[PDB]
DNA sequence: CCGACACCGCATCAGC
DNA sequence: GCTGATGCGA
DNA sequence: GTCGG
């Protein structure tokens, strides 16, 4: 973190952008920045010598510039000491909580952690759930956790039907020393992108997995998509372990290059990655890879057998997950 | 200039 | 009930 | 807010 002031600056600005000023591309615009930024390998002397950079225009440029000189951002200054800014701000931290209900909470009086206790009839399940876990959720999971709790789940899941593959991604996939939660991709040979031949299948797992109560909430529950929450045991006398956000996607077993690379992310490395494909006249998801006509129309799926197939088709060599946490 | 900016699952809602 | 639009995940 | 054509 050469630069960690100035990407911090950026993180904040971009923050308030989707936040409290719902412009989605001019938050995407500061991450991207923060992003390139980040990775530069030097400590940033100027806006100038910023702006080189692909992301950084004028503007910011202009804002490194103050930033480097005073240390600070009066534009930022400014948002801190607004008190509707920083009260929606805050409601966004719960999950669940978006820029929307954000700002029509605040309208009801409601801004405070104390606020949405007392008035946790006005909040819908995932809300309240993110209400309750507030605190641990603002915590960060240590690797040596992430292991153990990998344990379970593909032990949980190995005992459930021997033919299930639990693959962790997410930054734990990227080698991180740390995760904002546990991101699980799974698949079954009974469930392909030809056919389901067996229901339930992601039931069964959030089942036996609530069943060793390792999962103790859900926020929403699809069947191929579970948001919930899971706790590591604890010991004799020993504290209780935070509780943790899990999210576990199950993905058609034929496609799972293409949902292991989505789901290895980083989020900004697929925008990258899946715009990148546009450009060499392909469109990508988290189950194929495609041509584009010129008519604009995705084509027909084309074949896939490692994550590198996928970099090949967008003439981009390959790039290992740790090497993916843009 | 000015249009494009990655992609999609699940919860909740309004209109029918 | 359905379907389409929106919010949130993120 | 930044970018490519
Ligand atoms: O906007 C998004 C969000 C997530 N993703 C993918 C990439 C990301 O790494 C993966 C898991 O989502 P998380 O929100 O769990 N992020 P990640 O695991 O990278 O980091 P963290 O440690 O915060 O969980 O889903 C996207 O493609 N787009
Ligand atoms: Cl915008
Ligand atoms: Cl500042
Ligand atoms: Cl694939
Ligand atoms: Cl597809
Ligand atoms: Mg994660
Ligand atoms: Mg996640
Ligand atoms: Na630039
Ligand atoms: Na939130």
């Amino acid at each position: 973190t050469l630069n960690g002031g100035i990407t911090d600056m950026l993180t904040e600005l971009a923050n308030f952008e989707k936040n409290v000023s719902q412009a989605i591309h001019k938050y995407n615009a500061y991450r991207k920045a923060a992003s390139v930024i980040a990775k530069y390998p030097h400590k940033i002397k100027s806006g100038a010598e910023a702006k080189k950079l692909p992301g950084v225009g004028t503007k910011i440029a202009e804002k490194i510039d103050e930033f480097l000189a005073t240390g600070k951002l009066r534009k930022l200054e400014k948002i801190r000491q607004d008190d509707t800014s920083s009260s929606i701000n805050f409601l966004t931290r719960v999950s669940g909580i978006g820029p929307s209900a954000a700002r029509k909470f605040v309208d009801e009086g409601i801004k405070t952690l104390e606020d949405l206790r007392k008035n946790e009839d006005k909040l819908n399940h995932h809300q309240r759930i993110g209400l309750k876990y507030f605190g641990d959720f603002e915590k960060r999971i240590p690797r040596e956790e992430m292991l153990q709790m990998q344990d379970i789940v593909l032990n949980e899941v190995k005992k459930v039907d021997s033919e299930y593959i639990a693959t962790v991604c997410g930054s734990f996939r990227r080698g991180a020393e740390s995760s904002g939660d546990m991101d699980v991709l799974l698949t079954h040979p009974s469930f392909t992108s030809e056919s389901t031949k067996q229901p339930k299948l992601l039931h069964q797992v959030v089942e036996q997995l609530q069943k060793v109560h390792f999962i103790t909430d859900t926020l929403s529950k699809g069947e191929t998509k579970f948001m919930g929450v899971c706790q590591l045991p604890s010991k004799n006398d020993e504290k209780e372990y935070p509780h943790r956000r899990i999210d576990i996607r199950l993905i058609p077993k034929d496609q799972y290059y293409c949902g292991v690379l989505y789901f290895t992310g980083s989020d900004i490395f697929n925008k990258n990655m899946r715009a990148h494909a546009l450009e060499k006249g392909f469109t990508i998801n988290e189950y194929t890879i495609r041509p584009l006509g010129v008519t604009g129309v995705a084509g027909e799926p084309l074949p896939v057998d490692s994550e590198k197939d996928i970099f090949d088709y967008i003439q981009w060599k390959y790039r290992e997950p740790k090497d993916r946490s843009e």
